[PDB]
């Protein structure tokens, strides 16, 4: 098409005024004195909301070259959601400040590569500052007082996480099948979790958590790239008399079966959406024949010679429930019995015995963690099924915070570590020039979230910022009760990878919008 | 249609508005410090790229004449990929350079075909200054260096081209299977290359490449002009039956059934590419005959009396993996076995030894080359299939360098090769005032690649380029390391071929872009 | 009235558009290669010219703020003409670089206060290395030589300057009293210099020099306020009886008799200007009995109890010939005899051996050097008038270059020793960053005029001013036959006062406009 090509400073205020559009919104949502965002839907009445993540998909501008800006900062941000499980709000906020002040040293006339190689060097020093900072969160007191304080202080959620990790182990597989009553009951199923995510957003039927579930569903093993509906049909027809939902594991599916499923699940015909298998090789072969183990079906590869025709509802494999996220997808309770499982298990035990590589008994040690690892039961019971659902919503929360602080460790929350090893760097210095000025935007941009979440209390931000870098260690502004404070005693508390990814991600974002030239979108 | 018609200076800058917007965007990917460029796609969030071949595909300008220069340089740069692999950037920097230079010359009322032959004349002389300063590329140690460079600084990746054009020869056929684990696997299986694309872009499955690729596809083999479709339905059909995809290799595909095939691959209903036969005549009736030997299927001729109602699933010709670029369609690993091959072999052994010509002696042994040689399979090893799907796109990077650079030679990269052969270059002179004004316009065109380099660096570029030339030989700039010294010791190498193209294209639109005066389109 | 009044940056950029406009009219002006500028003048044909001190007087623009930065600069790079004789131009380029670098870092957020102490830094630093970098101009050879450079390259003019500089002595009054044939001689006549301008610029008759010439005029020794015109008239009527013109020194001449005065100018009924007394309190009235020792006339004061009604043509002093500058006022060869002068300065010589304090002594020793100097008869021979003119106008140009060049010695010309002075201080820094980025705003300032010069050369700019920073001493680029080497054996020489003065007024007109927020205006 005819396209609208910009250079240079044009171009860079063009995204940046994007990214304050985005940036601006998102970053009201900031706080424990967090603002309100009202969310228009052409339904009915519209969605207020304090949450960042819930905003920041809305925002879509109308110029072109601002929403390039901030669909930018909007898909690095999701980024930082989907490797972290929080801080969207607070990469947005991190890439507004680098970017501002990145653009206005740019507009200064100083080298933008410099810029880069600063805030990359000063991102790659205060990374490794953070991992000096954190406190590890290693055994079921952290684990339970990360799981309490993540899930807005309740002892009994964090209890629940404490007892699952000590059960599967804390490098193990948890989600969550849900309640049954007023108990929150837990216990060990057998299902496998691969990091495989779903091929298109369009299979989604639960937006409010970004993820694919579904409920009794049939399971399909492929071992080929899927392109034409005309296998398809027995098998998808056999799940239409079924009644239950589909899911496909497959090499691939591409094209015409694809997207002629999305429009499947557009008109709500028949509930099937489609994942990738897990690994490539002969190694993915393998892993879909544990999957065959687990969920009672079979392998249809070329190597036996049957196909999707052949197939019937024996062949399919199934399961009690299956949730898929954007990269990984949890299979929880497939049919297969305990026999075929555990002496595949038996098997792949053999197989680490006549391995011949250590690399190679790294991944069977890796498929029998995950073949005898499972699944969670978290019953999360209570009164009503409000309390079910929201509760359910606080379980998941807590577990993406535990789950990150059992990998990383856990810092200090609420903006204190940021401004911490924005603190610790101030002696940290470049090459030639203009690395120093790209390093001083950088730590004065990891002052910038504390600015704001005092800037939302109404407090006066330079006096607490320049009070939380005269303290050391720890020591912050809780700005709920608006006290400072050990944060870790006060009890807030952010794990690493939540921090480290959102200034990991905001400087990715930083240098590949800094370093930008042109733009070239369509006509308006 | 009504046709908007623009004469003289008024057509030359409407030109030189289009060269400059292209000119300007591909220009800032140029670099080791090369500026991102973000492309708008509708989808979502946009790309960001540093590669200059992928913005000016994008790029597409509203006015239509200022389209028709972009769209001039867009193609004429896509043949110095098409040729080189390499150097679309630097053809349209260099074409910006000699068109503007040069409609300047032009708007001072000198001769415009007096300035093309003088630009042809100092782009003749430097081409050879090119080949009197070209390195030769002749063993596995300098075949390994080109590779391990080229491939972004990785040996394993210079030592697997270095085996394979070791294995089957420099001279040979190379192309890649990929991995199966992680090791790097290599060797030769039963193929043919030949110098026949694709008919149309829409068979594209694979644009991120801009190639045809058929994994497990049947061939149908015909020696026919095919127009109608009501013969190809058996075979397509039976194809639709057995569900591989399927390649046609016709003397030519016409009209009709080309475009239906087309508007099948857009619906996604049969996955069918269609290319030509290689070669005319009655040796591209011993080609087919050669490609039937290799595929197992049959020639299906007017002198036999078969029609493609009367093929079958034998008749039809099949192999694993058949890859086909803009100009070029390999076939790797057809199904017929060495029996039959090799005494095909022995018979064009036969027909060597009862030709009568040395020509045709010649194109025999062209052709018991492209049956004797081999493709290859470079199982791409890595851990992930992400460092799988990289390290591919680097070895096929490697192997294009590397090519053409055992075709042609290898000459110090990072533009200090033109300037070098510019600075050689001073005292050639044309026949009157003109021609001199036109070699000067193209030596210092040469100069403007480096200038762009030292420009994205941020350094001056007319200190860095005056320098370069005061010194000789393959002295140079690093513009990676910003180190002036000798290119081929720091590392820094491309192949005669890419910067010879570069220079000839870039001389080919320079002189079809100034010695044009009437412009005709189409009204807004 | 009603002011327009403008804050912050909308402020800095309308002084900045001024500042370029002004200072691009008379940085094109700057070369030995300069450039031409037409002046408009509504009489008739336009005035062509190569000095930015012609131009820069036209320069006035239409928006009242950007005619603001325009009369700043206007204004402070006429002081440098005043306390230098010439860089008036250099000193608007310089105030040109560091105004517009200076304003991009103040637009960057930077603090401007350290701005301007960083300037301020680096321009003490620079001034210093101009003092320690300055060759002395001590004896007739070095004399004769600046002589000879300075007036455009001719023996005869810097024999003169040498010959009056060895009678009079370096410290001397020399100005010229013209020719009256075709020798050039010269002698001392006894006059005196003092440091009064005039009090209005619409005295000037000779508006090509910048002074107010008075040949055989009276003198009026007032000691006393004049604002009354009543008494002024005997005085004024027995001049325009006599005819030849009258020049008033008076203590002060404010308001009525004064802009009356101006008004007499306007419409050229009486030729009178008027200046103050040199000097203030009882040692101005002794410099007045001075002044009317030598012009015959006498002291008018209140202790006799004269007035000016009681004046008559005895009582004016009288003179040959008058020149007023802005700050300076010559006497040349008064009526009074050698008796009553000589034994006058006995007198004085009395004083200095009844004075108690030194510094009284200094003042007498100036004042028997002032009364006993004499003024300089340069009879600038020439064939016809055009060559007396112009030749009294090298003259001129050779006197003051000369004058300043053994005031404060001569450094290599040509922008040479700016930016030798910016190469030797690479390592000066100041306290905080933004003093380090006012020093470097500085040095690439001191740069910027042989960027202009070799700019106007076409040659390219950061080449040879890089080539120039890369030699030592006074190795420079001799713009006018391109060729670099030592600039004082290729006689290219400035002296250290134009230099040192041109960059501490650029400074100054830097620091005043870096450190604007405000503008206040009338309306348009």
């Amino acid at each position: 098409a005819a396209k609208d090509v910009k250079f240079g400073n044009d171009a860079g205020v063009k995204m940046l005024r994007g990214v304050n559009v985005l940036a601006d919104a998102v970053k009201v949502t900031l706080g424990p004195k967090g603002r309100n965002v009202v969310l228009d839907k052409s339904f009915g009445a519209p969605t207020i909301t304090k949450d960042g993540v819930s905003v920041a998909r809305e925002i879509e501008l109308e110029d072109k070259f601002e929403n390039m800006g901030a669909q930018m900062v909007k898909e690095v941000a999701s980024k930082a959601n989907d490797a972290a499980g929080d801080g969207t709000t607070t990469a947005t906020v991190l890439a507004q400040a680098i970017i501002t002040e990145g653009l206005k040293a740019v507009a200064a006339g100083m080298n933008p590569m410099d810029l880069k190689r600063g805030i990359d060097k000063a991102v790659t020093v205060a990374v490794e500052e953070l991992k000096a900072l954190s406190v590890p969160c290693s055994d079921s007191k952290a684990i339970a007082q990360v799981g309490t304080i993540s899930a807005n202080s309740d002892e009994t959620v964090g209890k629940l996480i404490a007892e699952a990790m000590d059960k599967v182990g804390k490098e193990g597989v948890i989600t969550v099948e849900d309640g049954t009553g007023l108990q929150d009951e837990l216990d060990v199923v057998e299902g496998m979790q691969f990091d495989r995510g779903y091929l298109s957003p369009y299979f989604i039927n639960k937006p409010e958590t970004g993820a694919v579930e579904l409920e009794s569903p049939f399971i399909l093993l492929a071992d080929k790239k899927i392109s034409n509906i005309r296998e398809m049909l027995p098998v998808l027809e056999a799940v239409a008399k079924a009644g239950k939902p589909l899911l496909i594991i497959a090499e691939d599916v591409e094209g015409e079966a694809l997207a002629t499923l999305v429009v499947n699940t557009m008109r709500g015909i028949v509930k099937v959406a489609a994942v990738k298998a897990p690994g490539f090789g002969d190694r993915r072969k393998a892993m879909l024949q544990d999957i065959a183990t687990l969920t009672g079906g079979t392998v249809i590869s070329e190597e036996i010679g049957m196909e999707l025709e052949k197939a019937t509802l024996e062949d399919l494999g199934q399961a009690k429930r299956v949730v898929i996220n954007k990269d990984t997808t949890t299979i929880i309770d497939g049919v297969g019995e305990e026999a075929a499982i555990q002496g595949r298990v038996a098997q792949i035990r053999q197989q680490i015995e006549e391995a011949t590589s250590d690399y190679d008994r790294e991944k069977l040690q890796e498929r029998v963690a995950k073949l005898a690892g499972g699944v969670a039961v978290i019953k999360v019971g209570a009164a009503t099924e409000v309390e079910m659902k929201e509760k359910k919503a606080r379980v998941e929360d807590a577990l993406h915070a535990t789950r990150a602080a059992v990998e990383e460790g856990v810092v200090a929350g609420g903006g204190v570590a940021l401004i911490r090893v924005a603190s610790k760097l101030a002696d940290l210095r470049g090459q030639n020039e203009d690395q120093n000025v790209g390093i001083k935007v950088a730590l004065r941009a990891m002052e910038a979230p504390l600015r704001q979440i005092v800037l939302n209390c109404g407090e006066e931000p330079s006096v607490v910022a320049n009070t939380v870098k005269g303290g050391d260690g720890n020591y912050g502004y809780n700005a709920a009760t608006e006290e400072y404070g050990n944060m870790i005693d006060m009890g807030i508390l952010d794990p690493t990878k939540v921090t480290r990814s959102a200034l990991q991600y905001a400087a990715s974002v930083a240098g590949l919008m800094i370093t930008t030239e042109c733009m070239v979108t369509d006509l308006p």
